[PDB]
């Protein structure tokens, strides 16, 4: 579909059994997710935004279908106000930018 | 023109009369530029991200052309890490996300 940016682009995702709503992030490198309880591994890592960094829990190989298209890929989880869908994941379902 | 996600949406921009660099970023509300001499009246706002909030300057209906789109609206002027193109700027030029 078409997004306008007259509000936040925000979409229905599922992850890990679950449904969330998440911003389709064009300035994100990637994919960072509130605070959830997901099983497996993970690494820890420190992301930066506007203000300075956050701690986050990285996962990797987890499946997210964002409006029915699947993508696969790494997602971080942490103390994030917004759910952010990021580059890495967006590219895999063709999104692009377009003016 | 269509932009794909597999590196960052960087384009540059035209402000003051200045060539800069800028992220085209759906995931914020507003636009946000590094510390910079601008022309006009300012106001002292602050603005929050992912690690908190930093002090900024708000700039309102200053022209700024993007990627050869003339927009004029509020730019907000303090230490961000990046110049980024919100929400409020990509709708003027006539942007959305597409897949
Ligand atoms: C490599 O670094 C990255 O990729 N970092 C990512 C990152 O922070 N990306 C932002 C742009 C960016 C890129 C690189 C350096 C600094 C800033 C932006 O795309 C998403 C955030 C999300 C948000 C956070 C709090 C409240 C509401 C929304 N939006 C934002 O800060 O917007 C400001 C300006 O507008 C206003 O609206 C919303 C808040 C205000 C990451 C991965 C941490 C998400």
């Amino acid at each position: 579909p078409q997004i306008t940016l007259w509000k936040r682009p925000l979409v229905t995702i599922k992850i890990g059994g679950q449904l969330k709503e998440a911003l389709l992030d064009t300035g994100a490198d990637d994919t960072v997710l509130e605070e959830m309880n997901l099983p497996g591994r993970w690494k820890p890592k420190m992301i930066g935004g506007i203000g300075g960094f956050i701690k986050v829990r990285q996962y990797d190989q987890i499946l997210i279908e964002i409006c029915g298209h699947k993508a696969i890929g790494t997602v971080l989880v942490g103390p994030t106000p917004v759910n952010i869908i990021g580059r890495n994941l967006l590219t895999q379902i063709g999104c692009t930018l377009n003016f």
